[PDB]
């Protein structure tokens, strides 16, 4: 019935995690590809490994379809791993490109905000807080539209007006809600991307993680003296160290608040949203599954997953993952 690992080819190894190994694979009897991330089971033991498996997962199905999120195509396990079947999405990511470009004129940044901006919105008017924005988290396609990805910190069931209060995040973008230890909701993702578009367009972040958290929760942000008002303005409004007063937290305007706000006029956002605006960037896509922008630190491993080792395997509770598998309603 479902899919299983000998359906699929692995073509090439692209990438590593703290959960997962990902390989670019291919359908069997076809020319599909997709990305594969395999997660071993051994990590999976605490409520803290399940809970992040299982959102996940959940957050994989809410994302199929929106264009500037990953989609999922199947999930499945042997004994001893966990698969996810997901797009394959080989324009880099946005890290990748700071360390490249260094620093990014305005209009591309409002390019890559407003994307994400979109992404950010579509997931929250699902009930999800992202929850772990960065710019290595900011994948780009091969036309150099983003997608975002990395969905096992996200908190799902937010109904409208929702908070919840697990500390979390990425150091350098956890907002000051966050460290002050209050409940927080949507908030948090529009802080973390003040601080990714402060990054492309200073080529800096604004700020020992104690330290940080510090400069964090008192020191004042100064703004690079060569951008603009605009971006002054929507930097420091994103970066409002209050929630409630921070641009789009607002509450029934927030996301009408971004899309109006003067850094973000030139956007049709309709347009934005069909994937209907040339991207500022066009990635480098050579050869026959474009590998390019994949670090050969991956590429250069040997295509294979490690064997078994029964005393492990063993003493694994599979009763955990009974429920697993799943293939897309759409296919
Ligand atoms: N859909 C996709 N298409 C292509 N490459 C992908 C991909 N998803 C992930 N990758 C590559 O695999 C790497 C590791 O994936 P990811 O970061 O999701 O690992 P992970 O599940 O263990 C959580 P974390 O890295 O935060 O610990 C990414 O940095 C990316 O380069």
């Amino acid at each position: 019935f479902s899919l299983g690992l000998q359906d699929f080819d692995l073509l090439r190894v692209i990438g590593r995690g703290s959960y997962a190994k990902v390989l670019l694979v291919r359908l069997k009897k076809t020319d599909r590809i997709y990305a594969m991330k395999v997660v071993k089971k051994e990590l999976v033991n605490d409520d803290e490994d399940i809970d992040w498996v299982q959102t996940e997962k959940h957050v994989f199905e809410q994302a199929s379809n929106h264009p500037f999120l990953v989609g999922l195509h199947s999930c499945f396990q042997t004994e001893s791993r966990l698969f996810f079947v997901i797009e394959y999405v080989n324009g880099g990511d946005l890290m990748f490109h700071m360390q490249r470009q260094r620093k990014l004129p305005e209009e591309h940044a409002r390019f890559y905000s407003a994307e994400i901006s979109l992404a950010l919105n579509y997931l929250h008017e699902r009930g999800i807080i992202y929850r772990d924005l960065k710019l290595d988290n900011v994948l780009l396609d091969s036309e150099g539209h983003i997608k975002l990805t990395d969905y096992g910190m996200c908190k799902e069931g937010l109904r409208p007006g929702d908070t919840t209060s697990t500390f979390c995040g990425t150091p350098n973008y956890i907002a000051p809600e966050i460290l002050r230890g209050e409940d927080y909701g949507f908030s948090v993702d529009w802080w973390a991307l003040g601080v990714l578009m402060f990054e492309m367009m200073a080529g800096r972040s604004p700020f020992t993680e104690d330290y940080l958290f510090q400069v964090i929760l008192e020191k004042q942000i100064r703004i690079p003296r060569s951008l603009s008002v605009k971006a002054a303005s929507v930097l420091k409004s994103f970066l409002n160290k209050d929630p409630k007063e921070r641009l789009g937290c607002h509450p029934q305007t927030g996301f009408a608040d971004i899309q109006g706000h003067p850094f973000f006029r030139n956007v049709d956002w309709d347009m934005m949203e069909q994937k209907q605006v040339v991207p500022p960037f066009k990635p480098n896509i050579s050869g026959e599954f474009g590998l390019d922008n994949f670090d050969s630190q991956f590429t250069n491993e040997p295509v294979q997953l490690t064997p078994d080792d029964d005393d492990i395997v063993r003493k694994i509770d599979q009763s955990e993952f009974e429920g697993f598998e799943y293939i897309n309603p759409l296919l």
